[PDB]
């Protein structure tokens, strides 16, 4: 099957728990992944407008890892439902993807999650300004803009707005994309 395919590529990129004790400032996100339509796509949240870092930046949730937290997962998990109400029986983690090193001093580890297709986000305004879906299919041939440096330009068709997906976001969804998509019969 389509989810069954894709967990078991998923899979073979785990590197699993082998960089999570490393002592550095430690952040965890979360990619989400929703079947609609026949088809796989990743949910990415907009930042409220009122955070420190990065206001009305599209990112994937997630956030600083605290100390209830029991792993790296639980931090992607906590800090998601926080930004959009996704419960822990809502999502089933995969795997843990490559970490990316910022700042020098600091660690973000990204889960991939697939999410139940009973879930409806439910945005925080205080921690996210909007939420929507990608196909997961658009990340291999995205509308490139360059800002210099390469930012996607998606446009929801349901409603004809357009979202700006760039830096770690963009890089990881082509990730994913290559991860789950590449060498498929159609
Ligand atoms: C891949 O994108 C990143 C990069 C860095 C940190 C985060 C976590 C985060 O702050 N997500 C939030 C917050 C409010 O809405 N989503 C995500």
């Amino acid at each position: 099957s389509m989810l069954d395919d894709a967990k078991a590529r998923l899979r073979k990129y785990d590197i699993g728990g082998k960089y999570s004790h490393l002592p550095y400032n430690k952040y965890s996100v979360l990619l989400p992944l929703v079947a609609k339509e026949g088809k796989l796509h990743l949910l990415f949240t907009v930042r409220s407008e009122k955070l420190r870092r990065a206001p009305g930046e599209v990112c994937f949730p997630g956030g600083k890892r605290d100390p209830t937290d029991m792993d790296d997962a639980a931090t992607a998990l906590r800090e998601a439902q926080e930004e959009v109400g996704l419960r822990p029986h809502q999502v089933e983690v995969v795997c843990c993807l490559v970490p990316c090193l910022i700042d020098t001093d600091t660690l973000i580890t990204p889960f991939v999650g697939l999410i139940d297709h009973n879930f409806q986000a439910q945005p925080n305004p205080a921690e996210v300004k909007d939420v929507f879906l990608v196909p997961l299919a658009y990340f291999l041939h995205p509308q490139v803009h360059d800002q210099i440096n390469h930012i996607f330009e998606y446009t929801n068709p349901e409603d004809g707005v357009t979202y700006q997906i760039k830096g770690m976001t963009a890089n990881l969804a082509v990730l994913v994309a290559f991860i789950i998509l590449e060498k498929k019969p159609t």
